[PDB]
DNA sequence: GCCTGACTCG
DNA sequence: CGAGTCAGGC
């Protein structure tokens, strides 16, 4: 059954309400520099279909979008912007985005097109976007009928849904998260994508040959110390040479077959000198095929720089994500590694690379959120909280502790902000599960704050059906009263998990907002390229590195209040490298 | 075209 | 606990 609108061959003044849903179609899954298939507008004069050319060619239809008097609903606005700034052209007044909306809603929901947003509101009158384009290789833009009806029904929704949704929100107490934080974020995420990482290529093909070389090198030794040749890539393969025929033994066994997982073979190296080859091998080979070689493919051969997509909508915990390439994974805690990191330098000359980053961010927000008194006495003085709570589970002092003891104080640690299982902790630490136990319950002696507050996540999480971060953001647990141990348990973790790593995400993002707009303030030419969770990044003249120093941090470390310090280390340098 | 297994970063 | 990318196997 048809929907009525008019395909126009000419923008007219009625097309250009000062509030309209807009659609601007990008197919393609990675927007940088690809094609605008459609545009159409949906207002109180009705409903538009404008070929791109035309509507993108015009004064009046391009000075609308930019003008901020104009108001636009759309989903997915980032796609939209992005794409058009690779045609000189400023989106604004996007007063509403209503993928954004869905996501704060319910971020299990996996809504990705208009469709699966409308749905929740029992609005079945759009298609989803993967029934109209197909998909893989059969993928394809249909007949100009098809698509427009097609582009007008996602405007029509976007506009049908928005007063609704709002409703909602506000319910939630999530109005001002959206309005005020999520949206504004969006813009500036699509200035940092934008903008892009200058990469330098001959350095990076450079190390290629090196590390080409060494392979080649390791790989033989293999096969000489195999006794044959073979597929070291394949788990099934390799499994059978170390399993099989050199009888080394089978400490675990994954779904299909027998884990090779690096884990294991360290435990197997002293058996066979082959293991600890296979270790070199597989970092060799990860960082040449995916840090070298994967990450040459996707720079632009004209601007030289990585753009990235951040998907900003996809985190169960209100995270971001990279990808094409994900930039927030790029090796560091192995020199051999980290050495990668030389290849991404400023975009202009003369210019540094600037880092800012929060210490033990997920620490101090379980403090405050916990109220443990230990906590935040330990974060007041600033102690090395590893340490502090390496002396309290053993009882030592600081001359006692020992190395060993700080990775295993830290160990739990981490497993404390990731739920608590000892066959986790047991599973990390290489030890059995009523030792983890042990630990776990000397520590809970050492914080009885920290306990108390794992005890009402999980019943406010069960009485309520969700939990929510420190700005209002939310997580619906509904197998928290699964019968079933394992899958109750999950839910139970993430209950206590999420508060922590949702609430970080919500401070970090919360400084970039402060962040851009101080920038914006000093009038400096310092720029975000990237983050990576718990820290920023920048690129700015040698002449303002100073100034950075200053405000940076302080930014970061104002951005909320809590019952503890927030504390910012930085470090700025030529390249990636030598940011730390 | 998907799933797996291993490994990369917070 | 979050995410993403590559090879191989199917
Ligand atoms: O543009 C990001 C935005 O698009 C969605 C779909 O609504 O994801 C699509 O594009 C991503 C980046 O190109 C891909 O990772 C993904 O496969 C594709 O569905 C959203 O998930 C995201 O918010």
């Amino acid at each position: 059954a048809k929907m009525a609108f008019t395909l126009a061959d000419r923008v007219t003044e009625e097309m250009l309400a000062d509030k309209a849903a807009l659609v601007v179609e990008v197919v393609e899954e990675n927007y940088h520099a690809a094609p605008i298939v459609g545009i159409a507008v949906v207002n109180e004069h009705g409903r538009f279909f404008l070929r791109p050319e035309t509507a993108l060619a015009d004064p009046q239809f391009v000075a609308w979008l930019g003008d901020e008097t104009k108001k636009k609903s759309m989903f997915d606005s980032k796609r939209a912007a992005v794409a058009l700034k690779w045609k000189g052209i400023e989106l604004c007044g996007v007063s509403f985005d209503l993928l954004l909306a869905a996501y704060l809603l319910d971020p299990a929901q996996g809504v990705d097109d208009v469709a699966a947003a409308a749905k929740m509101k029992q609005y079945e009158a759009v298609r989803p976007d993967e029934a109209v384009y197909g998909k893989g290789a059969k993928r394809a833009v249909p007949d100009e009928p098809v698509l427009a009806e097609h582009l007008v029904r996602k405007a029509a929704a976007i506009w049908a849904l928005e007063r609704p949704f709002l409703d909602e929100l506000r319910r939630n107490e999530q109005d001002r998260l959206l309005v005020e934080l999520e949206q504004p974020l969006s813009s500036i995420l699509a200035e940092m994508e934008f903008a892009g990482v200058k990469v330098d290529t001959k350095r990076l093909e450079q190390m290629g040959e090196e590390l080409a070389e060494q392979l080649r090198t390791v790989e033989q030794r293999i096969y000489e110390l195999a006794g044959q040749e073979f597929n070291i890539n394949s788990p099934k393969q390799l499994g059978v040479i170390l399993f099989e025929k050199l009888q080394l033994p089978v400490l675990k066994k994954s779904k299909t077959g027998y884990s090779t997982s690096a884990d294991v073979l360290e435990k197997l190296a002293p058996y066979h000198e082959i293991v600890e080859n296979i270790l070199h091998y597989r970092q060799l080979g990860k960082l040449q095929s995916t840090y070298i070689e994967g990450l040459l493919k996707v720079v632009r051969p004209d601007t030289k720089k990585v753009h990235t997509i951040f998907n900003q909508a996809l985190t169960q915990t209100g995270r971001l994500s990279s990808t094409e390439p994900n930039l927030q994974n790029i090796p560091i805690r192995l020199e051999e590694g980290r050495k990668i990191r030389q290849a991404f330098v400023p975009s202009e000359s003369d210019w540094l690379i600037f880092a800012a980053d929060y210490s033990q961010i997920e620490l101090r927000v379980l403090a405050h959120i916990a109220e443990d008194d230990n906590l935040m006495e330990a974060f007041r003085r600033d102690l090395d909280i590893h340490t502090k709570t390496a002396m309290d589970i053993f009882q030592v002092s600081e001359d006692e502790v020992t190395p060993n003891m700080r990775r295993q104080a830290k160990a739990v640690n981490f497993g404390i902000v990731y739920g608590i299982s000892d066959y986790g902790l047991a599973q990390n630490l290489n030890i059995s599960r009523k030792e983890a136990a042990e630990f776990i319950e000397r520590y809970f002696e050492s914080f009885p704050g920290v306990k108390r507050y794992m005890e009402n996540i999980v019943q406010e999480a069960k009485q309520k059906g969700y939990v929510t971060t420190l700005l209002h953001r939310r997580r619906y647990l509904p197998d928290i009263t699964s019968r079933n141990f394992n899958v109750r348990s999950f839910a139970e973790r993430m209950a206590m998990n999420t508060p922590i790593q949702g609430s970080a995400a919500d401070i970090i993002k919360k400084a970039m907002i402060d962040l851009n707009a101080r920038l914006k303030e000093e009038r400096l030419q310092a720029r975000l390229l990237l983050q990576v969770h718990d820290e920023l990044i920048l690129e700015a003249p040698k002449e303002e590195m100073e100034r950075l120093c200053r405000l940076v941090p302080e930014v970061m470390e104002q951005a909320v209040t809590l019952r503890v310090p927030l504390k910012v280390d930085y470090h700025y340098g030529s390249t990636w490298y030598d940011a730390k």
